[PDB]
């Protein structure tokens, strides 16, 4: 490993629902979560051994919070990650989660060109229990900023980006439980896939330690291995890891 480049810089995004829900309308409030979720999620990346032996010590730092305390004004026909609507259904207290991540990739590009990851946190019900997506560890994207030219954008939007809702069956999501919705989120960025039921290893019994935190499923945080990487997580970013880390990752701070 280089420790001159063993760092993936955030760009983290608090919405103005993350603001007034989680937020409770107050920055040191919003900030403070934030900062403490990124810190313990980063704990789990940095004693991660990638290789099983000393191939250790990679992980995440905040470089910038972006703030919005406020929904965006938008004109009609056009529409912003942050307007205070959803869409394509108005009716609904959440976005649809492909368009939503595609947006806030369209409007966050400029930033998004000079980090290692840009990352999203919202507060809204995804349809069918979904707490967030990310670009990479799809069966392209994922850590440092990779241009996409939008045929519906008209312009270059990077792939560097995820995002994390602390909403699900109208309620907040326990910490613990929000974590690890964006390390896994995270997890995709830095080139890992799902982890499949086929491989015993990569997705053990309950008795066993139970799933990775790659498992499609959400775990809750009372498991062994759920604030864990599984095996087949460790050999995908392991790979990611060693091509991307001299393109993007900084000193640690
Ligand atoms: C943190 C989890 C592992 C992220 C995944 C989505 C995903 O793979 N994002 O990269 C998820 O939201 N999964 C939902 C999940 O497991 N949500 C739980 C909290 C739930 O709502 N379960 C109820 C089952 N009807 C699904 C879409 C599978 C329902
Ligand atoms: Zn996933």
């Amino acid at each position: 490993p280089d420790p001159m480049k063993n760092t993936c810089k955030l760009l983290v995004v608090a919405d103005h629902r993350f603001y007034r829900y989680m937020g409770r309308g107050e920055e040191s409030t919003t900030t403070n979560y934030l900062i403490e979720l990124i810190d313990r999620v980063d704990d789990i990346y940095r004693n991660t051994a990638w290789d099983n032996a000393g191939f250790k010590g990679y992980g995440i730092q905040i470089e910038q919070i972006r703030i919005l305390k406020s929904p965006q004004e938008v004109k009609p026909g056009e529409k912003h990650y942050n307007m205070a609507k959803s869409y394509p259904n108005e009716e609904k207290d959440a976005w649809d989660v492909k368009m939503l991540l595609e947006q806030f990739s369209f409007d966050i590009a400029e930033e998004a060109s000079k980090v290692c990851l840009a990352h999203l946190f919202t507060y809204q019900d995804f349809d069918m229990g979904t707490l967030g997506l990310a670009y990479g560890g799809s069966p392209h994207g994922g850590v440092c900023p990779k241009a996409y030219y939008s045929p519906v954008g008209k312009k270059n939007i990077y792939l560097n980006s995820g995002l994390t809702s602390t909403k699900n069956y109208g309620k907040t999501i326990l910490t613990k439980e929000a974590d690890l919705v964006t390390t896994h989120e995270l997890g995709h960025n830095f080139g890992a896939e799902h982890d499949p039921d086929g491989l015993a290893e990569c997705a053990p019994n309950e008795d066993q330690g139970g799933k990775y935190v790659m498992y499609p499923i959400a775990v809750s945080g009372d498991h062994e291995n759920n604030k864990m990487f599984s095996q087949c997580s460790k050999q995908s970013i392991y790979k990611t890891i060693e091509s991307k880390a001299q393109e993007c990752f900084q000193e640690r701070s």
